[PDB]
């Protein structure tokens, strides 16, 4: 069993950037094959980015390639997603996922992932913060 906790979701201006984090349970250097998925309201869940268990085959969905960067800190069992040039189409709950098993290559299929976090919400929408 692997538990997964995402953080970092928030409200972001169109054109803006965020960084998501996903902490995974286990001893340090557990080195899971992991991925990010997302689901927008009324749409099917979809792959975003992934990495294999041994740190190879960093892979992106066509929707986000060149805008998003996936990285893993093996010591912390943490996965990070730097998201740039965000647009309304990127609004979604973002889910961290992990596989049970030592898979070298990243799978883009949700059926490949045993464990799923609860998600963190990214809202890409124009807004104004009142001054202080
Ligand atoms: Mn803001």
């Amino acid at each position: 069993e692997v538990q997964l906790v995402e953080s970092g979701g928030g409200l972001v201006q169109p054109g803006g950037s965020l960084r998501l984090s996903c902490a995974a349970s286990g001893r340090a250097h557990s080195d899971y094959a992991m991925a990010w998925f997302r689901q927008a309201p009324g749409q099917e869940r979809e792959f975003v980015a992934g990495i294999g268990w041994s740190g190879g085959d960093t892979l992106y969905a066509d929707s986000v390639r060149g805008r998003f960067t996936n990285s893993r800190d093996n010591s912390k069992n943490t996965l990070y997603l730097q998201m740039n040039s965000l647009r309304a189409e990127d609004t979604a709950v973002y889910y961290c996922a992990a596989r049970q098993g030592q898979y070298i290559y990243s799978s883009m299929r949700s059926d490949s992932y045993d464990y799923w976090g609860q998600g963190t919400l990214v809202t890409v929408s124009s807004h104004h913060h009142h001054h202080h």
